């Protein structure tokens, strides 16, 4: 089973504990490491942050301790405008020039692969996004031929039905990706003033519309539209979404004014850290869908969607039972890496619980 754990750059900047480096990172934890994110500037893959070049080098050295352990560098993310990857993809002379420059550039700074993480492709880029993962791939099989181990390409995609037909030949990707990353935490809609679970794993016995929002039709889609399991990898987060409640009522469809405040170390409306969360459970009430299977809490007016470690449990032995290829963490700085926010004094609490499930058949 794969066990994909993505490493943010910003989250260095993060004040005290908040703070984490490659460094701080298992090596035996996770099969793969990806680091996000790259940039690219004169239609080439770039660095992003001033000292990523030293950032790669520490990540790297891990596989000095672990020498299965695999890493990838991913080129894209929230920061990175759509439209920037779709004019790149448009134009087959500045797609060609991209393909060119990364094997080269992973080569140099000792990643094992390429994670495209393009969000999202529109019905427009569907074709073009084809384009891009097969010309991306016959270069990496190309490059193999100078007698090196061929590198690794995979690929985030959007878990919402709409979002995925939209934009992604799925049967046609499928073939030439390493694996498949599938981003099922982000089923809530940060468009409308109401209380809910961004990362539900079932449908929910009780409220029709939308049975489309949640990782089990998200799954069952995928497979249905040619995605083989052995390269499905579901998605877990390791934060959780906030929301501040315009009323008294906490309970599902409560009216909310908008995201929850930020917390101490993480600094951004809407989220959590993990061990933020551990700390906002204090004094919290603690609640749990039965149909959706996922965790939510409330204190005063603030409502927090999270996911626990049986929640995650959960998800992993449904990964199992549908054979995939394995689970993916969003992501290790958020989760409580030096392991002394969450009572227990167990390093990177739900990143193990995944591989605990992983590990026993
Ligand atoms: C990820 O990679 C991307 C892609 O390279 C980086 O994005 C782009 O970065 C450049 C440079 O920082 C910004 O473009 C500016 O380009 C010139 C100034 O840059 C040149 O200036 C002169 C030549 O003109 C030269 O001496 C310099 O050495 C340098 O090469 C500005 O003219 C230009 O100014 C205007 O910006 C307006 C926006 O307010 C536009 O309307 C105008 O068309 C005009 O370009 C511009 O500011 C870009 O801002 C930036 N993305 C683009 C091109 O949209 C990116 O920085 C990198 N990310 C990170 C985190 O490093």
């Amino acid at each position: 089973y794969k066990l994909i754990c993505y490493y943010t750059s910003w989250s260095q900047y993060r004040e005290g504990d908040g703070s984490c480096f490659p460094d701080a990172i298992d090596p035996f934890l996770c099969t793969h490491v990806i680091y996000s994110f790259a940039n690219i500037s004169n239609n080439e893959i770039d660095t992003w942050e001033w000292n990523d070049v030293t950032l790669y080098d520490t990540l790297n050295t891990l596989k000095n301790r672990n020498p299965k352990l695999k890493t990838l560098l991913s080129v894209g993310g929230w920061n990175f405008g759509p439209e920037r990857f779709s004019k790149i993809a448009s134009k087959t002379q500045s797609r060609r020039t991209f393909i060119k420059s990364v094997p080269p550039f992973l080569r140099t700074h000792g990643f094992d692969g390429l994670d495209l993480a393009w969000l999202y492709p529109g019905r427009r880029d569907k074709r073009h996004l084809t384009a891009l993962v097969k010309e991306m791939k016959a270069e990496f099989a190309r490059e193999a031929q100078a007698g090196t181990e061929r590198l690794l390409l995979s690929a985030a995609v959007s878990a919402g039905k709409i979002a995925i037909d939209r934009g992604y030949d799925i049967a046609q990707i499928s073939r030439h990706l390493d694996f498949i990353s599938l981003l099922t935490y982000d089923f809530h809609g940060a468009w409308r003033q109401t209380v809910g679970h961004h990362s539900p794993l079932f449908r929910g016995n009780s409220d029709a519309s939308s049975r489309f929002s949640n990782a089990d039709y998200a799954v069952s889609y995928m497979l249905r539209l040619g995605a083989p399991a052995n390269k499905l990898v579901m998605g877990i987060p390791t934060f959780g979404r906030s929301f501040t409640l315009a009323s008294s009522k906490t309970d599902v469809g409560a009216p909310i004014s908008g995201p929850g405040i930020p917390g101490r170390f993480t600094k951004e409306k809407g989220i959590l850290a993990y061990y933020e969360i551990c700390d906002f459970l204090h004094g919290a009430t603690t609640h749990r869908f039965r149909d959706q299977q996922v965790p939510y809490a409330t204190k005063g007016n603030q409502w927090v969607a999270y996911d626990d470690q049986e929640s995650v449990k959960n998800k992993a032995r449904y990964l199992k039972n549908r054979q995939l290829a394995g689970a993916m963490v969003w992501a290790l700085d958020l989760d409580d890496f030096r392991g002394t926010f969450c009572g227990q004094n167990l390093t990177f609490p739900l990143t193990s619980a995944v591989k605990d499930v992983l590990a026993r058949v």
